[PDB]
């Protein structure tokens, strides 16, 4: 209608990248909010850096209209005559051509544009949307903004890159009724009508668009003050105000732990933080109003558990570390994220251990970042930590694993290398230096090696410029050799193409007798190195602080295992997980044969640690997957591993006691105990469950899970689905909510998860953030993993058009074909994804679940008699 759609290539506008030479400075941002219409209008005014002849001005826009022509005004303060509007959907622009060009901004003058747009609230959970929840029996909304990466568009009309840094004033006009929040403090509130009041923000700090952010709301709040005097409040719907204490512990502790680690000031006088009721994400790092999805910030010390209350903690603690690495300092284009992310992600450990002591978090990263992200960048679809995108689909999809965990994975390398306290000097150099501006990887190596005067760039950039990692191959017991390390031995090692040609500048660490030594392995060192007395032992990578894995020769494997059973303690609990993680690993790639693997489990019945138990869970989870719909290895198999976590299992017992790890350590042997058919947990679980059906014995909070899944599993049946499908509707703490919908999912019934199914098109029953959560519970449900798989692909349409194939979460349920090991399933996947070969931001997922189905039906061909060989002559 207005500002029409045009296929007009014929200019810079058709551009994914925006220009150089236009610059907006400050943005004067005003909306209106129609609650009960779900719609918006607002006016926006941009002053603009204008440095080269142009007769065009372009900017992003998605879906919100423009409803004005829009008006342009000269440095001087004159008005600029408009030709046209139009927009260029292509690459999500909105053009305006003057009548005949103009001029760079040379002094201190400006041009200021000035737009009027109209936008939806309802249908989506990303630009500034509204949902509902309801307090004493009334449905209340609440509108909030989410816009990371490519959504600031949706909401206003702006410069929607990350360097395009200008600074913040908005205004909202909103009924009386409500609140409103944004980025910066209140400046001042006027009455509009006796209905609407006017609430202006005060000036920000200049700031990337997707931190923008602005919130209408009724919340109740709980207070906490900085060290520095600053206010730090978390908004919480009264109903639940008392669950929003912990969140305000940790908000204060690691805020006063931070600022004063990173030697600077929080830029904002106040910070805010408040969970949507309905949210996109985990969490987001909004300049002072961090969002939150409920889960992640809402925790009751009566009904949540340790797992809760470590993600409460956590999340707080990154996305508060991004108020420095991220929000001061941003990464120039998104091919940088991992200096967001991965920052964050490092941190996050660091801040969370300084509030909670005993958490033993340190330790805790290889179990959530480390190891998991080696086996993902072992697959020939892993990317470099720096990634090329050149779509708005590509950059939403590179929030994955490598950003986050392999970025954390490298810092947390690079630190022990470097040592902690140079690295901390020269993360805050590199904060004093890029503040308010945009940094790229280049810049964190010249800032840190101003810091160690050690060979940053050139060993660091062996980490990051390309994917994977290597394997250090040991021969004799000191000479090391390096080797990409791939999941899948028939790939082509030297694929994709790398400068680098895989091989990495490794900083190396062993440990003899109790001593420790360093070694930097260069690249160039073609025939490997050897590592510098009188030895029979070495301890390569010691708490798998190198993102490496490390084969020994089988004589010491076979060593190891023997060690083990006779004294597992001569090895940290780190070391013991580090080594099963390692030797599971290699088994899988064909680089270490399975049996020498297996023998190293062989101990686990004296095994009482954390470290150890999670990654022989995670390795024996796949195994056992794997041979699911085998009569012959799979009783054997769960026979023997029964047999390993009985005792631990017995030991801990079935009653919350213990400090915060152990209780984790019950929690997933406990889990392990009931997977593995142990008819005595099982019981312990169908038992509770029973009483929990009874109405009022509320269950041990870290048992609960395990109770709602084992218990629903071995004895649910209509009766107890529909009164835990009440319970889940009833209770208000999202935590407990979780965790009955994964009760839910368990039910062996075919009837009763196609009504589940179902319920997932019900937005008054299961909410949009909550859709992907549900399908990928059922699909680990023996019935429902076929079920959930059947249920996307019949349902593709419904959910793109719900979704939009720019949602990651949407792109990334494909993931749920993981467990598939047959060709006949890896056929189904490839005839789905010829169907709808329009991917999204669900094109590198695909890629990376055929790969791994692909290695599954591999792993089978080579590996199915030799582990059956194992465990048959063992029992
Ligand atoms: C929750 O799980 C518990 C196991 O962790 C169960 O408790 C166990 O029940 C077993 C059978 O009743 C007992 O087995 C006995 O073990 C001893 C060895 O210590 C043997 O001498 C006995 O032969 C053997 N049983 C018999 C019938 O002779 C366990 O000792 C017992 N206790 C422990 C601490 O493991 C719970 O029963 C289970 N709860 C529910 C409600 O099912
Ligand atoms: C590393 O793994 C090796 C390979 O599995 C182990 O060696 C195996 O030890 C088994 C004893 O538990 C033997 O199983 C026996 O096999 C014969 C058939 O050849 C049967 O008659 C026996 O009944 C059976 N034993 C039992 C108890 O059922 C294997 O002979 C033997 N395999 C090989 C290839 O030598 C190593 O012990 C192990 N190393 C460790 C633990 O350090
Ligand atoms: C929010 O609701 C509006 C109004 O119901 C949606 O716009 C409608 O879209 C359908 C087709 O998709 C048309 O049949 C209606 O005539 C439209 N009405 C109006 C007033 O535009 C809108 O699509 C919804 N927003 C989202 C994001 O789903
Ligand atoms: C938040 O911090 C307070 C203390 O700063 C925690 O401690 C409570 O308060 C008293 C005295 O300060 C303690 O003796 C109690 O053990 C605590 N609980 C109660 C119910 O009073 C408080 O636990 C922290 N909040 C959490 C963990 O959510
Ligand atoms: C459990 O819950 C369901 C849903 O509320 C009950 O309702 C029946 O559900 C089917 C569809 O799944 C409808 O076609 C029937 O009309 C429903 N019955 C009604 C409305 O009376 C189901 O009956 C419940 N079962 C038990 C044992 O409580
Ligand atoms: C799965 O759940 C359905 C739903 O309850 C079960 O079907 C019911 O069976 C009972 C007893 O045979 C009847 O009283 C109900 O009328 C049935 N309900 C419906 C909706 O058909 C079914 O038996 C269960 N199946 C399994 C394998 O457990
Ligand atoms: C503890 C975190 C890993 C939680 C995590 N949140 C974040 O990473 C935020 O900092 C992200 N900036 C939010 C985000 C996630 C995905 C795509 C776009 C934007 C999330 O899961 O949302
Ligand atoms: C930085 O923090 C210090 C100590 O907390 C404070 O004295 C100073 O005013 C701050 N600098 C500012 C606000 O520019
Ligand atoms: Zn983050």
């Amino acid at each position: 209608d207005i500002c029409p759609a045009s296929e007009d290539e014929s200019g810079q506008w058709k551009n994914f990248r925006l220009p150089d030479f236009v610059n907006p400075v400050h943005y004067d941002l005003h909306v209106k909010p129609l609650l009960e219409e779900d719609t918006y209008t607002g006016t926006v005014s941009i002053s603009i850096n204008l440095s080269a002849p142009t007769r065009y001005l372009w900017l992003h826009l998605r879906e919100t209209r423009i409803t004005r022509l829009p008006e342009l005004k000269r440095p001087s303060g004159d008005q600029v005559q408009v030709r046209r509007c139009f927009e260029y959907k292509k690459q999500e622009y909105v053009v305006v051509e003057a009548e005949e060009e103009l001029t760079p901004s040379s002094g201190d003058g400006l041009y200021l544009l000035t737009m009027e747009f109209a936008g939806w609230l309802n249908g989506s959970l990303v630009g500034f949307y509204r949902t509902t929840y309801t307090e004493n029996g009334r449905v209340k909304s609440i509108a909030a903004t989410d816009h990371e990466p490519t959504d600031a568009r949706k909401s206003f009309p702006c410069f929607d890159e990350p360097n395009k840094k200008a600074t913040y004033t908005i205004s909202i006009t909103h009924p009386k009724e409500y609140g409103a929040l944004s980025n910066m403090p209140v400046a001042k509130e006027e009455s509009v009508d006796d209905k609407w009041t006017r609430t202006t923000f005060e000036k920000s700090v200049p700031m990337s668009t997707y931190l923008v952010c602005f919130a209408v709301h009724q919340f109740d709040s709980v207070k906490r003050i900085s060290n520095s005097g600053k206010p730090l409040t978390i908004y919480v719907q009264p109903e639940q105000k008392h669950t929003a204490e912990y969140a305000a512990n940790i908000t204060k502790s690691v805020f006063d732990y931070f600022e004063e680690y990173f030697a600077m000031n929080y830029s904002l006088p106040k910070l805010d933080k408040i969970a949507i009721p309905d949210f996109g994400t985990g969490a987001m790092e909004n300049w002072g109003l961090i969002t939150y999805r409920e889960t992640n910030l809402l925790y009751d010390p009566k009904e949540s558990a340790s797992s809760n209350q470590q993600r409460v903690a956590t999340v707080v603690a990154h996305e508060l570390v991004h108020q420095w690495f991220g929000n001061i300092v941003t990464m120039d284009w998104w091919e940088d994220l991992w200096l967001n992310e991965g920052f964050a992600s490092f941190f996050e450990f660091l801040g969370v251990n300084h509030a909670e002591t005993d958490w033993q978090m340190r330790d805790q990263m290889l179990l959530e970042d480390v190891l998991p992200v080696q086996e993902d960048d072992s697959l020939m679809s892993s990317h470099p930590i720096i990634v090329t995108v050149t779509t708005p689909d590509e950059i939403t999809s590179v929030f994955d694993g490598i950003s986050y965990s392999k970025g954390s994975s490298i810092l947390r390398m690079l630190e022990d290398w470097i040592k902690p306290e140079n690295f901390q000097k020269g993360c805050q150099m590199y904060l004093e230096k890029y503040q308010f501006k945009n940094a790229k990887t280049s810049d964190f190596w010249a800032a840190l090696e101003e810091a160690s005067r050690l060979p940053v760039k050139e060993v660091m950039d062996t980490w990051t410029r390309q994917m994977g990692y290597p394997v250090l191959n040991v021969n004799g017991v000191k000479n090391i050799t390096q080797k990409r390390f791939l999941l899948d031995p028939r790939a082509n090692p030297s694929q994709p193409p790398s400068d680098l040609g895989y091989t990495w500048n490794i900083p190396v660490k062993w440990t003899e007798d109790n001593i420790t030594s360093s070694v930097l392995f260069n690249r160039s060192e073609k025939e490997g190195i050897t590592l510098n007395s009188g030895n029979a032992f070495l301890k390569i990578n010691p708490d798998h602080i190198g993102f490496y894995r490390v084969n020994y020769e089988v004589a010491t494997w076979d060593s190891i295992a023997t060690a083990l059973s006779l004294n597992h303690k001569t090895f940290s609990s780190a070391d013991r997980a580090s080594l099963i993680d390692d030797a599971f690993a290699l088994a899988r790639a064909q680089l270490l044969d399975y049996k020498v693997a297996l023998n190293l489990t062989k101990y686990l019945k004296r095994e009482e640690n954390f470290l150890p138990w999670q990654r022989v869970i995670s390795a024996v989870t796949y195994i056992i997957s794997m041979f699911e719909d085998d009569k012959e290895l799979y009783p054997m198999i769960e026979e023997y591993f029964q047999g390993q976590v009985k005792p631990i299992a017995d030991s801990l017992g079935w009653n919350d006691a213990g400090d915060h790890v152990t209780k984790l350590l019950r929690s997933s042997v406990l889990g392990f105990a009931c997977k593995m058919g142990d008819r005595e947990a099982l019981n312990n679980a169908s038992s509770l469950f029973e009483q929990w059906l009874n109405g009022t014995v509320s269950l041990p909070v870290n048992l609960r899970l395990l109770v709602y899944r084992y218990g629903m599993q071995n004895s649910g049946n209509e009766i107890s689905w529909n009164y835990t499908l009440e319970q889940y509707q009833k209770t208000s703490l999202a935590q407990e909510k979780e965790k009955l919908l994964y009760g839910l999912a368990s039910v062996k019934n075919v009837t009763l998860l196609s009504r589940y199914l179902d319920l997932l098109k019900d937005t008054n029953l299961i909410k949009t953030q909550d859709v992907f959560t549900v399908i990928r519970y059922i699909s680990y449900n023996s019935y429902g993993k076929n079920m959930a798989w059947n249920w996307i692909q019949l349902n593709w349409d419904y959910l793109v058009n719900r979704y939009t194939l720019n949602n990651r979460n949407l792109g990334r349920i494909v993931t749920i074909a993981e467990p598939f090991n047959t060709e006949l399933q890896l056929w189904q996947m490839e005839s789905f994804f010829a169907k709808y070969p329009q991917a999204g931001a669900g094109e590198k997922p695909r890629e990376q679940v055929l790969e791994t189905v692909k290695n599954n039906i591999e792993w089978l061909k080579q590996h199915r008699n030799t582990i059956r060989e194992w465990f048959f002559n063992l029992l």
